[PDB]
């Protein structure tokens, strides 16, 4: 049997979940019967976003229709597609790429989670919860419900629900502290660096194994700087109604996976609209979209010398901003290091 806590056994068979990586290549439109999770290679993913970085372009400095029309062929036949009884829609309209462009990234992780799933799991002294485990290079222990890192998430979970997502309740069913291997190695050079805050950052169950064995990364080369509103970086939110919507979760499916990491932001480049971004200011280390809404810093906590914005959700006195929550995004794969996994339900 598994020498792991019960609570992890059910964290590694939740994450290497079959039938759940198949369902997120559904919605996403695939059609699993050309297209099935054996079939998934990131050469194919990476071509695929090249196709999607030519056509982005094609739409925007008005190229012939011909041009597009070639494009969404090579990119459908790439990655088959299921409409169904309706016509394939071609990939003419930019909002409509940038959701090519998301998928493209969920499949980077479904693939890692696959592969890694079907290999090596040929021990017998080992269960196979415990192999897994294994698999993912990351030390993974419960935190107590009791503890006072425990009671400082709890109440950053319950204060950052704003009032317009209100649409659901969330229950922390249990957190995790985690470690990925040499993590924390790569990450010393930015405990340098000021504001250093643990934000969170959401992502669908089926991401995870990617997420806990390669960490969290920029997406790669080939991949439009358009297909991301801030460019090509880390994602991270204050609130966790912001990062909840990324989890995907619903009625049908209320168990969702969030992460807490230490974020290296320092000089903080703020924005009120979206912006390509390639490089950054000197001077500056991080993006700080900045929203209507956002934790009462008066409210502001540390743990173990990081700020914890655990404030209830207040108005910011900017208003001439796009969005509506705050929005904090690095460039480079070493400035986070994750310290917590939740495992949440949602209650519609």
């Amino acid at each position: 049997k598994s020498k792991l806590a019960k609570p992890i056994q059910d964290l590694i068979k939740m994450i290497f979940d079959v039938e759940s990586m198949k369902k997120a290549m559904v919605e996403f439109e695939i059609d699993l019967q050309k297209m099935p999770l054996g079939k998934l290679s990131k050469r194919q993913i990476q071509s695929a976003y090249s196709i999607l970085n030519e056509v982005q372009q094609a739409v925007s400095d008005g190229g012939s229709e011909s041009q597009i029309l070639d494009l969404s062929n090579r990119f459908y036949t790439l990655i088959p597609h299921d409409f169904g009884m309706k016509k394939p829609p071609l990939l003419s309209n930019l909002e409509y790429i940038q959701a090519k462009v998301q998928m493209l990234d969920n499949l980077l992780d479904i693939e890692v989670a696959y592969s890694l799933l079907r290999g090596g799991n040929e021990d017998g002294d080992k269960d196979p919860i415990d192999i897994n485990y294994e698999k993912l290079r990351t030390d993974i222990k419960v935190v107590d419900k009791d503890s006072e890192e425990a009671k400082i998430i709890k109440q950053y979970v319950k204060n950052t629900h704003a009032a317009t997502h209100n649409a659901y309740d969330l229950k922390v069913v249990e957190i995790f502290r985690i470690e990925r291997e040499g993590e924390s190695q790569r990450y010393k050079p930015f405990k340098q660096l000021h504001n250093r805050q643990l934000l969170w950052h959401g992502s669908r169950t089926t991401n995870f194994a990617g997420i806990l064995s390669q960490g969290l990364r920029i997406a790669p080369p080939e991949a439009p700087v358009t297909g991301y509103m801030f460019g090509k970086g880390i994602y991270f939110a204050d609130m966790v109604s912001k990062s909840a919507n990324y989890c995907h979760t619903s009625q049908a499916d209320p168990i969702g996976l969030i992460l807490l990491g230490e974020v290296a932001l320092g000089n903080m480049y703020e924005l009120k609209n979206a912006s390509h971004i390639t490089k950054l200011p000197k001077g500056k280390h991080s993006v700080k979209g900045l929203g209507k809404t956002a934790p009462d810093p008066t409210a502001t906590t540390t743990l173990d010398g990081v700020e914890v914005p655990l404030g209830n959700g207040i108005s910011t006195g900017i208003n001439d901003t796009c969005l509506l929550y705050n929005e904090y995004i690095v460039y480079d794969v070493a400035q986070v290091n994750l310290k917590y996994l939740l495992k949440l339900k949602f209650n519609y």
